[PDB]
């Protein structure tokens, strides 16, 4: 039926994506952020879900951060409605929440109701865990067609299951909250983790702890050890600092953690201006970072295979941004360049979506190529295809050629407009048409109609054509694997029809157009 949703639903970060024209696209929320905090908090017997309610959990005790590390568990998460009274919530319940927001905004931007979800885990996650989260969904309003492993969900999103080959995969996945390290093998659409190794208690948040521990050493020493760990609202503004600082620290060697009225003393206002560098930043974070190169090692050896046998390897998560990640990952594999060209905290749900999309059966997703799959021709006398634009040409490109009329007298000129293989215009596929008239009365031959074909670096064709006596022109711009083989096939499967036909076209003299009322 309708359109299935792909939400990676994340300790720290949830992302939702869905098929639109056979590509994938993430759904900005609300706040236009292609990310939403997986946190809800509870004011005035109100749900707040995403960037509202990590602006206040430091401040507001009602909030529930990290649910995702309660899924699968009886535990249960309290929390006081407005008149002092609790409330006791189960994990199923708080992740439900997340996602009925994300579909929520999500309907709204794509203008329909929608019922249907991928939802994703990590590969470690076993049944207890993996229920809770369909039972998250299902409280949500959605029927939840496939539980699929995160690393899984990136390598389709890396279109690793389209590779015709065994496929042995590193994923390295550093998030706000934890680690993992999957070897996948991929063969014939089968998806096996050979290995898993991790850490859920380490993550980005952890590299912004420590540059909390940097400001709070800092505000100790300029004002005889002052500490505001007790102060929330302090604490709040600290952690959205760190945060801040450590994100600028992935493109800049150095950035200014700036704290005015952090607090006031007897001695009056505490203003922080802090450089912290990017060697600096490094050096305090590098037993969090060491923490993850043994376990690439340790899949490797579980999975029985060699270093050099991995065939790729994918960055996922928003902390794989920091270039002493990269650096890392990069030293245990020489010789790999590991991928990160898809945005690491998006590859996820990006996956996701490409998995509803196969689920439907839509079966739509174009290619994006940087050279022409199918010639492009136009249709001229007899409804012989002559080609502008041969087939495999690299694009951007423009060619010119000139035509006249088929008739004498003739007042305009059809271009019909055709893309295939084949020698008559109308065993290939009609692209569009056009009409050019103001020809001034001639034979057959004497007029003379210069005709452009021009594709763009985005792969659209405009097609010109230019009177050039009179200078009168008009024109149009024109706006899937499976299509251009079947083409390819129609060709193939006519080769010796269509050698019999081209014995009898003679392409060399100036080619000429007809015209036919419709
Ligand atoms: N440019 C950047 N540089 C450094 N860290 C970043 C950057 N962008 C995002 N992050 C961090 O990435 C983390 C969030 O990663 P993300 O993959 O969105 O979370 P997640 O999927 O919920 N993973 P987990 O928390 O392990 O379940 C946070 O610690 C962010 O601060
Ligand atoms: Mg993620």
């Amino acid at each position: 039926n309708g359109l299935i949703i792909g939400i990676d639903l994340g300790t720290t970060n949830s992302c939702v994506s869905v098929m639109e024209g056979g590509r994938p696209v993430v759904l900005e929320n609300p706040e236009g952020k292609r990310t939403t905090p997986s946190i809800v908090s509870y004011k005035n017997n109100e749900i707040i879900v995403g960037d509202a309610a990590k602006r206040q959990m430091v401040t507001n005790p009602n909030t529930i951060v990290s649910i995702k590390r309660l899924m699968g568990t009886s535990n249960k998460v309290k929390v006081q409605n407005a008149d002092g009274t609790t409330k006791e919530l189960s994990p199923e319940q708080v992740s439900a929440q997340i996602l009925s927001y994300l579909k929520d905004f999500a309907e709204k931007k794509i203008g329909k109701k929608i019922s249907r979800a991928v939802i994703t885990v990590p590969a470690y996650f076993n049944d207890a865990e993996r229920n809770a989260t369909k039972t998250a969904g299902k409280i949500a309003g959605l029927n939840v067609e496939r539980i699929i492993n995160e690393p899984t969900a990136a390598a389709l999103a890396y279109g690793i299951d389209k590779a015709s080959r065994e496929m042995k995969v590193l994923v390295y996945d550093l998030g706000g909250g934890t680690f993992d390290v999957s070897l996948l093998d991929i063969a014939e659409g089968t998806f096996e983790v050979l290995a898993t190794a991790g850490d859920n208690r380490l993550g980005g948040d952890d590299w912004d702890n420590k540059i909390i521990e940097y400001i709070s050493a800092y505000i100790a020493k300029e004002h005889q050890g002052l500490n505001l760990s007790k102060d929330k609202m302090a604490m709040q503004r600290l952690k959205e600092a760190a945060e801040r600082a450590k994100i600028e620290l992935s493109a800049q060697l150095e950035t200014i953690i700036s704290l005015p009225f952090l607090t006031v003393t007897q001695k009056g206002p505490v203003n922080v201006e802090l450089k912290l560098t990017r060697a600096k930043f490094e050096e305090l974070t590098k037993p969090l970072l060491e923490r993850t190169r043994n376990p690439i090692s340790d899949v490797i050896k579980e999975a029985k295979i060699k270093p050099e046998e991995i065939n790729e390897i994918l960055l996922v998560g928003g902390s794989t941004r920091m270039p002493a990640v990269q650096k890392l990952v990069e030293s245990m594999v020489p010789g790999k360049k590991p991928n990160r060209s898809i945005n690491p905290d998006e590859v996820v749900a990006i996956g996701a979506a490409i998995q509803g999309g196969v689920l439907r059966g839509d079966v739509k997703d174009v290619l994006l190529l940087d050279v022409t799959p199918l010639t492009l021709s136009i249709e001229t006398l007899g409804g012989v295809a002559t080609p502008l634009i041969k087939r495999n040409t690299t694009i951007p490109v423009s060619k010119s050629q000139i035509f006249s009329t088929a008739q004498d007298n003739q007042e305009s000129v059809d271009v019909v407009v055709c893309q295939g293989e084949r020698p008559m215009s109308r065993d290939n596929k009609s692209l569009g048409r056009f009409n050019l008239g103001g020809i001034q009365p001639a034979p057959k031959g004497k007029p003379q109609i210069e005709i452009t074909f021009s594709l763009d670096a985005n792969g659209i064709l405009n097609v010109k054509a230019k009177d050039l006596t009179t200078q009168k022109e008009n024109s149009i711009t024109i706006s899937s694997e499976e299509e251009i083989q079947k083409m390819i096939r129609d060709a193939e499967a006519n080769k010796e029809r269509d050698n019999i036909i081209r014995e009898r076209i003679e392409l060399r003299n100036e080619g000429e157009l007809e015209h036919h009322h419709h």
